[PDB]
């Protein structure tokens, strides 16, 4: 099953090797603590790694493509909300490189 391959992708994205850039994506953006009160006006469908992990464990993805769409949604939200020169955008790109290289191996 390619959903076993999806659990592997998440283990890689949560690994210590990538923590320096993956950490802002581990949990939902805490809009209240960060003062990002315009976030929900710009981002219609928030997504993060812990939510993807919960969805995967709860059989909410029919296949690897549905799983992949939520991972790409997480990165697209980051690219849409932040200015392009923001530190978090560079971090999203580094994490997206980890994901895309592993996802391509299926
Ligand atoms: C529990 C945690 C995940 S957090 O939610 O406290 C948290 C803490 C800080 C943090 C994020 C989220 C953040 C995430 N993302 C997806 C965005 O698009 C952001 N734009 C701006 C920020 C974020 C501000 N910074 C990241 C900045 C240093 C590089």
């Amino acid at each position: 099953e390619q959903l076993k391959c999806c659990s592997g992708i998440l283990k890689e994205m949560f690994a210590k090797k990538h923590a320096a850039y993956a950490w802002p994506f581990y949990k939902p953006v805490d809009v209240e603590a960060l003062g990002l009160h315009d976030y929900c006006d710009i981002i219609k469908h928030p997504m993060d790694m812990s939510t993807i992990k919960s969805k995967l464990e709860a059989r909410e993805y029919r296949d690897a493509q549905e799983f992949g769409a939520d991972v790409r949604l997480m990165f697209s939200n980051c690219y849409k909300y932040n200015p392009p020169d923001h530190e978090v955008v560079a971090m999203a790109r580094k994490l997206q490189d980890v994901f895309e290289m592993r996802f391509a191996k299926m």
